[PDB]
């Protein structure tokens, strides 16, 4: 196994080669990375799930409870997410659609995607991966596999944020 | 490790645990099967790697180049994939979004989903399946992996055609 500091420095380059921005914060400093990468354009997409303190004022905070529409979602600017696991050896983010990362059309549809992993969230193999994925797997949740590998197709621009 | 029949019947079970429709037919029969499905509401998204010969005249088939918009996809009446590989265990089916399976959106938007799932396909295990797109993972291709286990949130409609 690698190190865990191998580890994000693996993930941390899978990401980067996939063309994404990558930033690795403190707890303490995500709302402002948050703040940061949606710079002027802060119309942002928030699953309900999505803890209060990563938030700040000067949001434009869209929920989508009742459901955004397909035209409302194309018009946000962002949609922040955390994920269900991510994989170092090939870039992969998991989402599993739970309530910090909402319903499928609101990591498609907008074109920029800030995606919060915490470090804890990093594990370093597919295998690995997908043992964190399992559970949700046999309740039926699905899953969205966004990779760097070892807009129409969906978010043009993505940036990660590792916390912790 | 299953036979391969009741693999086949471990799927069956839990696609229509999912609540969606199954049927096995041979080769020669996949094109009435889809036409079957399909009933009186014939237009159908049809990715550019889909096999002509599954094809049949009838369909009103809707082509993604130039790329559907949000509308045209919500207004189609199905959308017609492959899939990558399918695991009996969780009756999970996941899409690579190669030619035959088209970009994100098509599966996601149009209500009603017909996946054409071949008897090859299909694998007993998850360890199996995340093996059989580990490739697809490497060259960054994302994957929706959609499980029944063990519209708003996506097609509200699932008919698995598997074939051979």
């Amino acid at each position: 196994p690698l190190s865990r500091a191998e580890i994000l420095h693996q993930f941390e380059d899978r990401i980067l080669d996939y063309g994404a921005a990558y930033t690795h914060v403190s707890a303490a400093e995500l709302p402002g990375a948050i703040a940061k990468a949606l710079g002027n354009a802060r119309r942002v997409i928030v699953p309900a799930g999505i803890p209060a303190p990563w938030l700040t004022v000067g949001m434009d905070v869209l929920r989508d409870e009742p459901p955004l529409s397909h035209a409302e979602l194309d018009r946000a600017d962002a949609v922040l997410t955390g994920c269900a696991v991510a994989i170092s050896e090939t870039g992969t983010i998991i989402l599993d659609h739970r309530a910090d990362q909402g319903r499928r059309a609101l990591s498609l549809i907008p074109d920029f995607h800030i995606c919060v992993v915490r470090e804890d969230q990093i594990v370093q193999t597919v295998r690995e991966g997908v043992e964190a994925v399992a559970a949700s797997v046999r309740e039926g949740r699905p899953l969205t596999w966004l990779s760097g590998g070892s807009g129409v197709h969906g978010p043009r621009r993505l940036q990660v944020i590792v916390v912790g």
